[PDB]
């Protein structure tokens, strides 16, 4: 059997998931789901998540929820020697996975992420207007955070040494639509960090989910 | 040698990571980190996180943050047969490690912290005014996200099956501040909730941290 991704495609947090699925060499197929008639609180969907959310995944028999959970376990599932993403056979290179997976989620992620669902996904998805104030102090905020990811992206390839992992790939579906603002250009300013999202923006598995992130 | 945990003891993010050391048996020392005078904006701290902000971690020459993958890092490296709470061992189990991990980061913590950062951590540390707003609404959100905890811990003494895991051990530090407030009599309407609960408040390591999370 292939496995199940249930949400839009174009979502981010299906992205995610579908990127490591992609990067893995897995059989899978997406599911939409129609934000616009509450398919994600519909019961169908809450037997997936009980919390009425997307990204799901079924493996089979297997209900999961939380993109970076799914995630894990498809990088664990399809593992090869020629792509371990989590580094679980290394302590220290493992540890350095998971600072950089939590740096997204809790520095990276909630300043970037504003600019995004602001510029991009309040007037074209939500028909909202755009909140300069809020824009404004992330896009300050992010500056400071691109500061220690350049420093970082100096000394190593990658966020978590010299090898791709799933702390980079973490940082791939809001910065691609980052890239679609007016504030991509802010990059330009940190050359590091930018020859790492050339670098990411150049593989295989992530030409593909690009591919799918669209209106 | 023992590893060193960095930050004050009373801290949510530290008492993750010293539960998981006290959970599995290992040597540590914990050193304060004086916000009142700005230590973890310091450039000492700031070669242990380049952030400023507080946990830190050295194993010797490892320097960690981010408390979920310093957790992580403790859970692998004193790994038993006795104490595997991580359950790497077993994939699907693993999963609901994950998920419950991911929960507790992403729906759960979100609409407990606020209560806790208002009614606590307000006017007692920083001298703020409480927020009947941010807490009105909090309340009602955590309401509903302990109906789906209810659910789960009606069908499995825990919340990624049947034993304990880091994805319970997770949820300790911050809901022991909930409970120091008012509102603790909230669990009293979600008895699988509450048992639970008291449950991991039974556990030798977390009578130990609990002592420590006091003014
Ligand atoms: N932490 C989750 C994020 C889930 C999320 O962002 N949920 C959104 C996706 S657009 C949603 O479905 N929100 C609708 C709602 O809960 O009302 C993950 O890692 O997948
Ligand atoms: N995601 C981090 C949370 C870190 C955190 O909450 N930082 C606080 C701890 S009280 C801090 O030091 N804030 C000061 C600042 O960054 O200005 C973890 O898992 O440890």
């Amino acid at each position: 059997a292939p496995v199940k991704v249930f949400g839009p495609a174009m979502s981010t947090n299906v992205a995610r998931v579908t990127l490591c699925l992609e990067e893995v060499g897995a059989e899978y197929e997406v599911v939409n789901i129609d934000f616009n008639t509450m398919e994600h609180k519909s019961p169908e969907h809450l037997a997936r998540n009980p919390f009425g959310q997307i990204p799901a995944f079924q493996d089979g028999d297997l209900l999961l929820w939380e993109s970076r959970a799914i995630s894990k376990y498809v990088l664990r599932k399809y593992k090869t020697d020629e792509v371990d993403l989590l580094r679980e056979s290394n302590l220290e290179e493992a540890a350095m996975v998971d600072v950089w997976t939590e740096v997204d989620a809790h520095t990276y992620n909630p300043a970037l992420s504003p600019i995004v669902s602001q510029c991009l996904f309040n007037p074209m998805m939500r028909g909202l207007p755009t909140d300069e104030k809020v824009v404004a102090e992330s896009l300050e905020k992010l500056k400071k955070v691109l500061e220690v990811y350049e420093a970082r992206l100096s000394k190593h390839s990658y966020l978590a040494g010299d090898f791709v992992s799933f702390a980079d790939l973490n940082h791939f579906p809001y910065t691609f639509y980052f890239m679609a603002t007016p504030h991509a250009a802010l990059f330009d300013s940190y050359p590091h960090v930018k020859a790492w999202w050339d670098r990411l923006m150049a593989r295989p598995a992530v030409k593909k989910i690009a591919a799918t992130m669209v209106p």
